């Protein structure tokens, strides 16, 4: 079966004080047997994180380009992100795609070089509001995944989120019957367009709004395979999502 | 009271701990002239370990920065963020953020406030395309771009501006001292004119073009030209021979 997986993205927020103060209280709470956690700091930050927090949680970076140095100022590469200790990278993003414009192809070409380097890849995808309404969620999540997949070659190292973008300051909320409808089309998908083994073995997040009082009900969906977490990654009902599943 | 003459060393996306950690030797050892303003800037994910490697005679840059100080922006950091690992200064509106990421003006003003109201000083990065120079109008493409950034400047003492003659950068065609001394001249001119005569005379102007251990005497000795923003050659030892331009 499938490690449940729980990543906390602190996306842009905090400063060394505070975040210290976070570290100390994930250090201190014990982790299930078969559970995978990720923290994902500032990128200013990433350094600091690795050498204070206990060597059981993984740190991952918020994004990074496709070559391995050049100019290109005010990025960072994979190799960098393994200098320092870390050993995931979040690509994709809807904050990315939708905020600063970022590209399929681009993403793309940005996973295929961190792989190369021996990073783990967390890869989001999922469909705005005009586009659910307009009853293409299918059209527009597969056409993502595919230019991911047409750049994997060993899906060991790669993770899915959905993000619900639709359900996101929209005042929408997402049921885990809708999570649930579109992580079975996304395995479905892997099935028949990668392999029977792939598709068993590939583990989907939701990325969708989480809390502490929401996800027992979603960790219980046959098809989500843990969390992506905004929000409440800096809060200690952090600590009651990485025990979801028990 | 002339202007500091000023020397940025923009690393890009380039290094490991290893081999900065070893440029950060070389540069502690260098003696620093009494009147030069010696400033580094390291790729995103080093500046804490640049800030405490380096003698704090030389000022940490951040190569960018958002416009708001906390949020979702997942693979942004804010000038709070720059200041709390030791950093006082960031570079905004690049070349390579405006024409490969294609970074509004817009954008860029948004930025320039927002980084100064928090305390930190700016390295403002202008500068005309092939295409446009070839026309005959890099006077209306740098001045509209020096607009929006002067529309976003309350204090006028910690920002800097640098000309980057984006025309003569991978194109297989070099600027000449003289030409770069006509456009630092063209926007001083403009800062005379559309801010102040004080303003004007204590803003420096630094060359962000092409610039090696045996060209930079010749252009540190041009006028309106107050230091530069140094691009490869911020990577070798060749860095401390242009700390020494002026001399």
């Amino acid at each position: 079966s499938r490690k449940f997986f729980v990543g906390g993205n602190w996306k842009m927020n905090g400063r060394k004080k505070n975040l210290g103060e976070l570290i100390t209280t994930l250090n201190a709470a014990k982790v299930p047997a078969d559970t995978e956690v990720v923290c994902a700091p500032p990128t200013a930050y990433i350094d600091f994180a690795r050498q204070k927090l206990d060597p059981k949680i993984a740190v991952a970076a918020q994004n990074c380009y496709k070559v391995t140095n050049g100019a290109f100022t005010g990025e960072i590469s994979p190799g960098m992100i393994k200098d320092c200790g870390a050993t995931w990278v979040v690509l994709g993003h809807s904050e990315r795609r939708h905020v600063f414009g970022e590209s399929d192809e681009l993403i793309g070409q940005k996973v295929a070089h961190a792989l190369s380097e021996g990073l783990g890849v967390i890869a989001c995808i999922g469909e705005k509001l005009d586009e659910r309404e307009a009853g293409i969620t299918e059209k527009v999540v597969f056409e993502q995944t595919k230019v991911i997949a047409d750049n994997v070659k060993d899906w060991s190292k790669v993770v899915l989120a959905y993000e619900p973008v639709w359900a996101i300051g929209t005042g929408k909320t997402a049921t885990p019957q809708q999570a649930q409808e579109v992580h079975e089309k996304l395995r479905g998908w892997l099935k028949s367009n990668v392999s029977d083994a792939v598709a068993q073995s590939t583990r989907i997040i939701y990325g969708g709004s989480v809390t502490g009082a929401t996800c027992k009900e979603l960790a219980s969906q046959p098809d989500v395979d843990g969390f992506l977490v905004g929000g409440a990654s800096l809060k200690p009902e952090f600590v009651d999502i990485i025990n979801a599943k028990q």
